[PDB]
């Protein structure tokens, strides 16, 4: 009746729990999110050092509507009694999957590094 | 006809552009996203060091459906000829606002620090 957590992130997940820490090793892969280059446009922007002067304004690339296509190593298929630890953004893109969670309520150290998650998160 | 960019992030934005770099100073504030604690539940999880043994499984807090309420310093009102630089997540939560952009196509240094954005992004 308990589940096996499977870490699909490249980083060790440390869960800070009442019973003491629980470590999920990172996965031996480099996940790539498969984005699509949106419509490439331009935006004229004042130089902050020359706020009034349109003459020296810059033309700034603006990518309208960068879209998601999937993930480069695909998600494993569901397996009874398995829960997959991924990112929130990956979970948000597969709302139909109730077996996806992400680390949440993070603990950072003095150098700003995550050293623990106090809980998991999931969609409604 | 050019726009003033206003940085609503706490960090300097460096735009890496064909005409040379463009720096937007960070804003003098600490933005807080106003989340709501979702429904707090529990999930029994095997100890990875004891994969078969339900006896020593852990009960892991799982927050179901953490929801957005807004932002702690509210967004400025729209102003003709002003474009606001925020995060993608903030932009995604205000789809009706066409004056919100985020830094995109980031350049990292050897220590992994963002040292430039090659473009801006915005919603459809």
């Amino acid at each position: 009746t308990p589940v096996t957590l499977v870490n699909l992130t490249p980083h060790e997940v440390i869960l800070h729990l009442d019973g003491g820490p629980l470590r999920l090793p990172g996965a031996d892969v480099v996940p790539r999110l498969l984005l699509s280059e949106g419509r490439q446009e331009t935006l004229a922007v004042y130089d902050p050092e020359r706020p009034g002067e349109a003459a020296v304004a810059r033309e700034v690339p603006i990518a309208v509507g960068a879209t998601w296509l999937g993930i480069d190593p695909p998600l494993p298929e569901p397996r009874p009694g398995t829960v997959y630890v991924t990112s929130r953004v990956v979970a948000e893109h597969f709302p139909e999957r109730t077996d996806l969670v992400w680390p949440d309520d993070l603990i950072r150290d003095a150098d700003g590094q995550v050293v623990g998650a106090r809980r998991l998160g999931c969609l409604p």
